[PDB]
């Protein structure tokens, strides 16, 4: 998987699946953080679908 | 919060957040942290996933 990233492309690690947009504040990058505090999520497992 | 929903609600006390998933479409309140996904959208606004 490849990720847009902002906190460019980035290759995850091997099994990170997924990419992810975070709006609270702007990052993009791999994973989809399941503890970390948002307004809006987007996470998406397609190769650069996180913009 | 109130939430669109697909499996029109308002969430219980606490769940702050609403959530469009696709993988098979689902839309309702929270977030799932461990449910299977192609496409997550979580949301913090009343009626925010559409
Ligand atoms: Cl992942
Ligand atoms: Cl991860
Ligand atoms: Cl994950
Ligand atoms: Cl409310
Ligand atoms: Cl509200
Ligand atoms: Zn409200």
């Amino acid at each position: 998987r490849i990720c847009l990233k902002q906190e460019t492309t980035t290759t995850c690690p091997e099994g990170e699946d997924a990419c992810y947009n975070l709006f609270w504040k702007i990052e993009m990058g791999c994973g989809c953080p399941k503890t970390e505090p948002y307004t809006n999520l987007y996470c998406c497992k397609i190769d650069s679908c996180n913009k």
